[PDB]
């Protein structure tokens, strides 16, 4: 019932689909690569499928709950996640302890539709101290990991202003924050995300 990790063959449709979503969603960030480093491309080392029967059942139960609360619209999206606690997430799921961070859109679990936005969170807020080994936010050596996740958004609060908020208004299951304007997706319950794919990669020096 615990986690099984399956290495995907680069010739597999799933590997190719995930790598292409990861590469195609790279953007040039407003910070000129301060947080996540300077790159236009990833070198994908491997992609692992994450199979956890218990996490999947709880995700499916929560999605049905959210669907019923939002006129049968669970609004599932495939979104990227970066976190220093990725290793814990694939084994134990999104734990509101340590999966939660702060940001412009309040405390919660942060996802992005752009892989390069999630890359800014891999080593912590604003890239933290960068890679453990070289303390380098733009390390081209160290292997990074990010997740590509199934995320139940239900009813989203759309935030567009650069205003610090604590939490979404009542009756909302997520925030979509857009302060260019790359969208960040915040959820408040760990069971609203399933870590489908573990991507091991390097950022490439242009
Ligand atoms: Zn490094």
């Amino acid at each position: 019932q615990g986690t099984i990790l399956l290495d995907l063959a680069p010739e597999d449709k799933e590997y190719q689909s995930v790598e292409e979503e990861m590469q195609s969603t790279i953007r040039e960030h407003r910070d000129g690569g301060n947080a996540g480093g300077i790159f236009n491309r990833y070198n994908v080392i491997r992609i692992q499928k994450v199979v956890n029967k218990k996490l999947r059942e709880r995700f499916c139960h929560r999605q049905k709950e959210v669907s019923e609360e939002n006129h049968n619209h669970h609004n599932e999206r495939m979104l990227f996640h970066g976190s220093p606690f990725i290793n814990a997430i694939i084994h134990k799921g999104f734990d509101e302890r340590h999966a939660y961070i702060g940001g412009m859109f309040g405390a919660g679990i942060y996802f992005a539709e752009n892989s390069s936005k999630s890359n800014q969170y891999v080593y912590g807020i604003g890239g933290g101290t960068g890679c453990p080994t070289h303390k380098d936010r733009s390390c081209y050596i160290c292997h990074r990991q990010m997740l590509f996740c199934r995320v139940t958004l239900g009813k989203s609060f759309l935030q567009f202003s650069t205003m610090k908020m604590a939490h979404a208004p009542p009756g909302h299951h997520s925030v979509i924050g857009r302060p260019l304007a790359y969208a960040e997706y915040v959820i408040y319950r760990g069971e609203q995300a399933y870590p489908e794919y573990l991507i091991t990669y390097q950022i490439m020096k242009p």
